[PDB]
């Protein structure tokens, strides 16, 4: 009939909190940008700003802020437009497009609000939709307006080449993405615009655009995040550290054993993989793309954990060696399905623990795979590296001793649609943890013989004390000897088979 999971039991892995480290003060350094009173900050009470008073930074190192003194419009302050124009009643889904217009004026023909029109009137009942523009809608911009007051702190961009941490309050976030719903965010609108080229969108307005049914299901989950955001203030604080590593393993000579496998076909990464480190299955463009499109794993986890969204705000796009780890993000969502069948569910309600710094224990890595339009390019040795590399920098936690990592909840990384190989790339994520000294958790979402494969090699490879090297010698092997001189879309035998035997043959 078949198990529904195998190897080694769940419960026996390292988890946030019980294996984490013991956690030094909270505070400012060099790499570590602190937005929030230490001193001040109780376990359940909104932390306070650091500094009391609001200070402005308008440069090419900090985020371009709304409520700045130069940003500026036909010439007079552009914040006080906003104030203006989101100080009034909405009753129908145009004057709010009227609203956002209103600083916006130069996108008046390109942004459309027909998704925020029809979700307005056909997708909510009458009850429903006279909450949102009565209460809902009032509150984030009291919310949103209140920025200055909120975010005193200018906030660093997060370069490529940066290994830097900022530390902020959930609430600081509630008030950033209720301004990147109202589209405030100056500078990063423009198609021929230079400084934020190479940064994700973070204002909202694609979210209004189209016939799409995407669209109002997208609404229906940012909606929940702000009644609850509005209704209760969050309390705790969230970290976002980008990680860039010059020097990887030498994945040929490596000597690391692999470490312990917990696989499953039943399960979510979310669900599942709590207080665990949860591979978010990312695009270099963190949170979907530059444009956010798409109802793909990423896109549904920063849609049901919204507070992962403002990444979006500061984080360039991630190159090769790079990843972003956000610690303490809280779930708003349940949803059901996936792409064209993704459903908002229900509300959920975190109930996750916290450590010393007030943060959720929920850890997730947002890794970029690469997209093989050409199914063999995989098997390349250099790109075999280049996914070995990302991955381990995902999971590498330089200073952290290995009993104090959790194991890694991920899943078929980069594969189906997006042309990445599951039996490759569970076997690259698998060998990249070992390096990690990270046990892996793994999760192949319905498709119970890949979790028997998956399950198979491991053993295998665990029982003839294979190390790093020498495993990723076996796939130099399947490239060299089955790959380069294919002329095939695909070679007629399969790696996993070809490892079994290559090894079976050895010796």
């Amino acid at each position: 009939p078949e198990k529904k999971w195998l190897g080694t039991p769940i419960e026996e892995m390292r988890k946030m909190p019980r294996c984490g480290i013991h956690l030094p003060s909270l505070r400012p350094s060099a790499s570590h940008t602190v937005t929030v009173r230490v001193d001040l900050l109780r376990a359940g009470e909104v932390p306070k700003p650091f500094p009391t008073h609001y200070k402005d930074l308008w440069d090419n190192k900090h985020v371009k802020m709304p409520c700045s003194e130069q940003n500026l419009y036909p010439a007079g302050s552009r914040w006080e437009l906003i104030q203006t124009a989101l100080l009034n009643k909405f009753t129908r889904p145009q004057n709010l497009k009227d609203a956002i217009l209103k600083y916006n004026v130069a996108y008046s023909k390109k942004w459309d609000f027909t998704a925020l029109v029809d979700f307005w009137d056909k997708v909510l009942e009458e009850a429903e939709a006279q909450h949102l523009y009565q209460s809902i809608l009032p509150d984030m911009v009291k919310i949103a307006l209140c920025l200055p007051n909120i975010c005193t702190q200018p906030i660093p961009l997060l370069k490529q080449k940066m290994n830097h941490s900022v530390t902020m309050s959930q609430e600081q976030i509630a008030s950033l993405l209720a301004n990147a719903f109202f589209c405030t965010f100056p500078r990063r609108n423009a198609k021929m615009k230079s400084e934020y080229s190479s940064y994700p969108d973070i204002n909202f307005n694609r979210l209004f655009e189209g016939r799409s049914s995407r669209k109002p299901e997208k609404l229906k989950t940012l909606f929940c995040y702000f009644r609850r955001v509005t209704e209760k203030k969050p309390t705790g604080l969230v970290t976002f550290t980008r990680q860039s590593l010059e020097d990887f393993p030498e994945w040929e000579r490596c000597e690391k054993p692999l470490t312990r496998l917990h696989v499953t076909y039943e399960g979510t990464i979310e669900g599942n993989g709590r207080g665990m480190l949860q591979v978010d299955f990312a695009n270099r463009f963190v949170g979907g793309g530059v444009t956010g499109a798409g109802l793909v794993q990423e896109n549904i986890r920063f849609l049901i954990n919204p507070e992962l969204i403002v990444s979006r705000l500061f984080t360039e796009v991630l190159d090769h060696n790079e990843c972003l780890i956000i610690t303490g993000t809280e779930q708003y969502s349940e949803y059901t399905g996936y792409a064209e069948t993704y459903r908002w569910a229900r509300s959920h309600e975190d109930g996750s623990e916290k450590d010393d710094w007030q943060r959720r224990c929920t850890e997730i890595v947002a890794i970029d795979a690469l997209h093989f339009r050409r199914y063999l390019d995989q098997f390349v040795p250099e790109k075999v590296r280049r996914e070995l590399n990302k991955a381990y920098c995902g999971f590498l936690r330089p200073g952290v001793p290995s009993e104090n990592l959790s194991a890694v909840a991920t899943g078929n990384w980069g594969c189906g649609a997006f042309g990445g190989d599951a039996r490759l790339k569970a076997l690259i994520q698998i060998l990249a943890a070992a390096a990690a000294e990270r046990d892996v958790v793994y999760f192949t979402f319905g498709d119970s013989e890949l979790m028997r494969d998956i399950y198979s090699m491991h053993t295998f490879l665990t029982e003839r004390k294979l190390d790093v090297g020498k495993v990723y010698k076996l796939l130099l092997r399947y490239y060299n000897e089955e790959c380069r001189n294919c002329s095939t879309p695909g070679p007629d035998i399969k790696l996993y088979p070809f490892i079994y035997h290559a090894v079976e043959s050895s010796a």
